[PDB]
């Protein structure tokens, strides 16, 4: 995240802190994801797509830092890692990048909600809010496009939906954006996501009720001008994500 401020876990209870075993022993962190029901948590497909054995991954809840343990985290495996059948890539863009991850604890459990832990809604089919709605994003992602390293602490920011007719302007991403995509940036381009974001929350208020609108995927730069963050559109995936969590 450029911008925005620190926060910690309680501000956004169904962040997914997702890792992967280094083979040697290492693990790095990978993607945010978001826990859309005890067992599930969702993410991009693209964090996973040079690696895609689900033994690799860890998956934390409940945490608010990087590399350093927070009171009343949880730890999961990975049982089952659902890639969209139908991701492709450019340099830039990235399409249906949705991903699903199934876990479980070592002791066999899903997730349990508490202080630090809760559920996601989702979206009603196609109901995305209007242009101009303000919705947070949250992630350890960087804090300017050219560090090296990621904070230690979480983050989030506000920024506002774009339109797809202004997505879609030239000067902005043209054709790279569909309508499986939704964009957002700040009106002064101050703040955005950037990379390590991807996989994590788009939160808007939708029907009185924090949910789960958008997908981190990718930008051009991060906040840079007349270049807005681009999200997987939630909205237009219930049936995906009903099928493969059924
Ligand atoms: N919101 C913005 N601006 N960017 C979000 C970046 C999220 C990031 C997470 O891993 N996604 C990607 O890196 C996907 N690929 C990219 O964003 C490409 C496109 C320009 C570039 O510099 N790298």
């Amino acid at each position: 995240i450029i911008g925005g401020e620190f926060t910690t876990i309680e501000n956004q209870p169904w962040f997914a802190a997702i890792y992967r075993r280094h083979r040697g022993g290492s693990v790095t962190y990978v993607c945010g994801g978001s826990l859309i029901s005890p067992c599930w948590v969702i993410s991009a497909t693209h964090c996973f797509i040079d690696y895609p054995k689900k033994e690799d991954y860890i998956v934390y809840l409940g945490r608010s830092r990087l590399n350093s343990n927070t009171q009343g985290e949880m730890k999961f495996e990975v049982e089952n890692l659902i890639l969209h059948k139908d991701y492709s890539a450019d340099t830039l863009a990235h399409h249906n990048d949705i991903a699903l991850l199934k876990i479980r604890s070592k002791e066999g459990r899903c997730a349990q909600p508490s202080r630090t832990i809760q559920t996601i809604a989702l979206p009603s089919m196609y109901n995305d809010p209007q242009f101009g709605t303000s919705c947070e994003i949250t992630g350890f992602g960087k804090e300017q496009s050219t560090d090296y390293l990621y904070p230690e602490q979480l983050k989030m920011t506000v920024v506002k939906l774009i339109s797809h007719r202004e997505c879609q302007q030239p000067h902005y991403y043209g054709s790279e954006v569909t309508t499986k995509m939704l964009c957002a940036a700040d009106p002064q381009w101050k703040t955005d996501s950037c990379q390590g974001d991807s996989g994590g929350p788009l939160v808007c208020s939708l029907q009185g009720r924090m949910t789960l609108t958008g997908i981190v995927s990718w930008g051009r730069g991060c906040a840079l001008k007349d270049k807005p963050g681009v999200y997987t559109r939630v909205s237009h995936f219930l049936p995906w994500i009903r099928s493969h969590t059924k």
